[PDB]
């Protein structure tokens, strides 16, 4: 349909014949276009990779959709603009491989001071889990867990990081790039996204047997329900406007406790 939905497409069938053929190799070709895009911010847009270098998943599937973004089709807000992605001196999906689980981790220990040379996800992102670490349990154990209480609170810790770039009034977590690449609640539509393909994606690789189905519906979410074009009202678990309800509200309470909780990455 675009020139992103082009790719996701290429990758979709080639990641469902690798699991047809021999499970692949968890994420195959998610790993291999997330990496030919990581190695090509590196090299040639350093802004861009430091930008959303703390926002990649270990999980190459997902590192794939938050980068590329295939379907979205409303706004102009992509995370990595259409000009760095598709123009003449776009990336046009160009693969820049060899070594890719290698070059994989390799990002990851990117995540350093010197790298950026400053956010504390780049100084320290281990102290950035003990703030996170520290909003869980305000949430979870100094807070009424209600329909009420709950999903204004999620939505308040990622305002406080939107606008004044903190998490318990501790600072800069992210670069300013990262910051108002994230307005309008972008960060909490990625992190449930996370949380949401995570779940999927660890179910689809855990069974014995292979089918398309599962991976199907998969792609589905990605395609219908978060496309991108409008981050706020594509919340589900974490909308407190939708507040089966009570089946919702227990993912938001596995949500918060898991990692995907204000994601910020870290090398091991």
């Amino acid at each position: 349909y675009t020139p992103r939905t082009r790719i996701a497409i290429e990758v979709e069938k080639a990641f469902d014949d690798c699991m047809r053929q021999n499970w692949c190799s968890v994420n195959n070709p998610y790993l291999a276009k997330s990496v030919s895009l990581l190695s090509f911010l590196s090299l040639n847009h350093p802004t861009e990779f430091i930008k959303v270098l703390p926002l990649i998943d270990f999980d190459p599937l997902v590192t794939f959709y938050l980068l590329l973004e295939p379907y979205k089709t409303h706004g102009d807000d992509f995370l990595i603009p259409e000009t760095i992605l598709f123009g003449p001196t776009g990336w046009n999906g160009t693969d820049l491989y060899q070594s890719a689980m290698l070059e994989f981790k390799k990002f990851f220990t990117q995540i350093t001071r010197q790298t950026f040379m400053v956010p504390i996800c780049y100084s320290d992102p281990e102290t950035v889990h003990s703030y996170t670490n520290h909003v869980r349990t305000e949430i979870l154990h100094h807070n009424a867990v209600n329909k009420v209480t709950t999903p204004n609170l999620v939505v308040q810790a990622y305002n406080e990081l939107e606008q004044t770039n903190t998490i318990r009034h501790y600072g800069p977590i992210f670069p300013e790039s990262t910051i108002n690449a994230l307005r309008f609640w972008k960060k909490l539509w990625q992190d449930e996204q996370r949380f949401v393909i995570h779940g999927l994606h660890r179910t689809l690789m855990d069974q014995p047997t292979y089918e398309t189905s599962e991976f199907a519906e998969i792609v589905r979410n990605l395609r219908f329900s978060r496309p991108g074009n409008n981050y706020i009202n594509e919340l589900n678990i974490t909308s407190p406007a939708m507040y089966a309800p009570n089946d919702r509200f227990a993912m938001l309470v596995a949500f918060i406790n898991s990692t995907d909780f204000l994601y910020t990455a870290i090398p091991e």
